[PDB]
Formats: C-alpha cells, structure tokens, sequence
C-alpha cells in the first residue's frame, strides 16, 4: 500500500489522494505542501559595502622631504607633496616656504555599516529543497512535519513514513552568481572578489566582515592641499555600494519566474510552484479500517446541482447515497478534473449528502470514488463573475466539442467521400 | 450579480425580478416605482394677474 503519487509542486492547497489498498477500507490523503523552501548550496565569496576613506593624519615636515612607503593597508594611497605653507591656528607654522613638505596618506577601510548594511555575493549551486508538509491524515487528522525532496528520505513525524521527490523541475530561481542585501536578493553577475572596478559594484571586496584584508579598487587618488593649508584632498569614487542602492536592479522576489519568495535567512526561495513531485507514503496499517466495517455505498446516484466552472469550491453535487451500514466514507475523484473540499462524508442508512468541488471542463465527467464505489457525476457548469483574490484550488486546466465532433467527422466525410467515389470508379470501370 | 434589468415605467405595481447569481441561492426583487415625479428644469419668466 506504499502509495506512490506524482504530485504537482504548488504550495497552498491540499492534494487529497486516496489509498486504494486491496483488502481493507481505503483512506484519503490530504497533502498540503505548505512550503517549498529551497536552500541551495552556496558560498560566501565576499561581503561588500561602501568604503570609508579613514585618512591617517598626514605628515608635515617643515624643511625637506619625507619619502612615503607603500604600507600594506588596503588600497594604501600615499603621495608626498611639497610646496606648502600650512596655515594651522597661527598662520603657517613651518618656517621654510618650498621645503615645507606634506605627505598625505589614505587607505580604504570597511565602514561601520559594512558589518550590518552590506551587500553579499555568493556562488550558488543547487542544494536540496524542503517543506513543512501538513497532512491532516485519514482519521489521524494531523502531522505538520519538515521534510526533504531527495527521493529516499523519510520523515517519521506523526505516524506515517513519507518519501518525496526528487522533483523534476530543477529551476533554481537563483542564478549561479547572486548578490544579497538585507532581504532583497539580486541574481547579479557580481564581478568577483579581488577585481571590482572602482565605482562599479564591489569596489570594496572583503571576504567577510572580520576579514581585515580586502580588495579596494576605489581609484583613490590624493591631491595636494591648497594654498598652504592642512587638509587631505582624497579624490575617490563614491562606492559601488552607494550606487547599487539607487541605480540597482530589481529583486528576485520581484522578478523571479515560476512563483518564489525569498529570505535573508537560510537563503531559501520559498513556495516555488513548478512541476511535479513523485511522492510516496507508507501509512501505518493500524490507521487503516478493514473493509468489512465501512458501509458499502453502491446502488447510489450522483448529480451536480449548481456546478460553478471555477477555482473556489463552487461546484456542488448531491449524491443519492445507498449505504449498507452507517458511518463515514472517504471520497475522492481519481480523475484530476474535479478537486473536492470534503475528504470524508458521514452517512446514515442510505441518505444523501452534497459535497463541494471545483472543475475546469464545461462538462465535468469525473468519477467519484465513495469508499469503493465509483460514479460519474456528469453535468454542466457556470462561469463566475468576481475574479480578484489569491490562488485557486482547481489547478487542473486541460483541453476542454460542440462544433468538433460531427464537424470534423463531417470534415472527414468529405475526404471519406473521396475513396468511396474513387475505387467505385474502379467498379464502374471494372 | 449587479442585476441589470430593463423595466417598464409604470407606477403602482411591483416588478418582482429574480437575482440569478451563479453560486448562491437566488433572491427575488419587488421593485414598485411608487412615483415618477419629474421636476423639469424651468424658469420663472413673469407672473401675471
């Protein structure tokens, strides 16, 4: 009875399959993939952030040169300068006039915001998707367990053992290269650690926040201070983290395909509704009811009464239940045409009880399996009026004949008329 | 379900149309145009006497 089932990946709607174990009473499923959080395999490549030109205070030798050295600070820009007369609180102070030397030095350093307000690159691989699958199973009525997708993992939370996937729809909405910012995730071809052109994204490139080493292509170019005054012209591109916040691109939780949401959390991409998942469960046999205890319902009748050709469970149908005992009776349409709100219907001795459903074909010819009794609930449905609210329960759109059957049979009849005109020429011929 | 209905102008009698909303139970109308008072646009031109 290990109920294999292909199953559409779509988050917020149950999938009430039916266990057709030969021998005991069937049991309904209610499989609602409440989440599809993904968590691909990734690597923190480098944080970036806006620089801070935290200038070390320049040297001023008063009469003669002070050669600078290339200190190992990140982007340690330093350039000696002469020809000053530095006004500092008493007019100038160095008594020479050209031998007055000024050595400006400036290096790049992570902002204090780099710790907290910082973009974040990644090389993103595929990893392994997850879900907090609720099943309000059978008569168990509850399990809300976190599972995987890899097609040999069980999760014995509750009483049932369930194996999921692997899904066929391997679209990781994340690209290979991704930038991340607070919550807005950008599938951006970040240049790399160690390279980013100044002004462009990643002018500062630190491996992490702690990492004292980094790459600071900021094009930091010191210029000489003006007219004999102490200061430090640092001519520099404002960061490619400054832009990338107001000339950026839009976020993947606002531009992704196939229906995903995002978090700066384990880097999941929630609720990506795409494709199917081959899911298979091993129910506890104790949860089964033996077949000789549920009422046999046959010699019944089913009919719609007001079928709504729609998403919300607007379709209804009375069923002339013809029971043997009285009790519960799990229900399901093995055809995917009709999706039913009720998993189970209570029964007195051969009464009648309407259920709710939703379909997509004007003439819903769907079987209904009322606890081992099939029936066609044939009929016709009506379109609604009021379509602006969240997502459907129908999810069964397919091909849905009033000018096709005798039309194309009539279309054929012209060319069918041919070879009974031709080869009757052969008879008139002989 | 915004029940459009052409409707005869006649005062003292209801017009019990029926709301055929697909999905829920229909509901009857009872539309009695109890009055058709008009009040055209006018102008006092002159009293005489």
């Amino acid at each position: 009875y290990e109920h294999t089932a292909v199953m559409p990946n779509k988050v917020g709607i149950p999938y009430k399959a039916l266990v057709e174990r030969p021998g005991y009473a069937p049991v309904h499923l209610q499989i609602q993939l409440v989440n599809t959080r993904i968590i691909p395999s990734t690597n923190l490549e480098y944080i970036t952030c806006k620089y801070k030109t935290k200038v070390p205070s320049p040297v001023v030798k008063c009469c003669g040169a002070t050669q600078c050295t290339s200190k190992p600070h990140p982007d340690y820009q330093c350039q000696v300068f002469t020809g000053v007369y530095p006004f500092m609180w008493g007019g100038a102070y160095c008594f020479c006039d050209t031998e007055n030397t000024q050595m400006s030095e400036a290096y790049v350093e992570r902002s204090e915001e780099c710790s907290i307000d910082h973009a974040k690159a990644y090389k993103v691989h595929t990893g392994t998707v997850q879900a907090m699958v609720n099943i309000t199973y059978g008569s168990v009525s509850w399990r809300s367990a976190d599972v995987y997708v890899n097609g040999e993992t069980p999760a014995k939370i509750g009483d049932a053992k369930l194996i999921i996937g692997p899904l066929s729809s391997a679209w990781s909405p994340f690209d290979n290269k991704v930038v991340v910012y607070g919550h807005e995730v950008y599938n951006y071809d970040f240049p790399e650690y160690g390279t980013g052109k100044a002004g462009s994204f990643g002018d500062l490139q630190s491996r992490t926040s702690t990492s004292n080493d980094l790459y600071a292509n900021t094009n930091l170019k010191l210029q000489r201070p003006q007219a004999g005054i102490v200061h430090t012209p640092f001519t520099q591109a404002p960061s490619g983290f400054e832009r990338w916040k107001r000339d950026k691109g839009a976020p993947l939780n606002d531009v992704a395909p196939f229906g995903c949401s995002i978090a700066l959390e384990p880097l999941r991409a929630e609720n990506c509704a795409v494709g199917s998942i081959p899911i298979s469960i091993d129910i506890p046999d104790a949860a089964f009811t033996r077949i000789s205890e549920t009422p046999t319902v046959s010699d019944l009748e089913c009919k719609i009464t007001e079928c709504t050709y729609a998403s919300d469970f607007g379709g209804i149908a009375t069923v002339a239940y013809k029971s043997s005992k009285a009790g519960n009776c799990p229900i399901h349409s093995p055809s995917g045409v009709a999706v039913i709100k009720e998993n189970d219907v209570t029964l007195a001795e051969s009464g009648s009880f309407t259920f709710h459903f939703s379909t997509a074909n004007i003439h819903p010819a769907f079987k209904l399996q009322v606890c081992t009794s099939a029936v066609t609930c044939k009929g016709d449905c009506k379109p609604p009026k009021d379509h602006i609210v969240d997502y459907p329960a129908q999810h069964t759109e397919s091909f849905t004949w009033s000018w096709l059957k005798v039309l194309v049979g009539g279309t054929s009849a012209f060319i069918v008329l041919g070879l009974i005109a031709t080869a009757v020429v052969a008879l008139v011929l002989f």
